[PDB]
């Protein structure tokens, strides 16, 4: 599961993800987190 601590971290990641990348490479450059087991927190 992919968790974003901001709507434009959400759209920064999901723009990072076009080409394919790495989901790590843009959770990293976004502060998005990539956790196992969908569960976001009070983010």
């Amino acid at each position: 599961t992919t968790c974003c601590p901001s709507i434009v971290a959400r759209s920064n990641f999901n723009v990072c993800r076009l080409p394919g990348t790495p989901e790590a490479l843009c959770a990293t450059y976004t502060g998005c987190i990539i956790i196992p087991g969908a569960t976001c927190p009070g983010d």
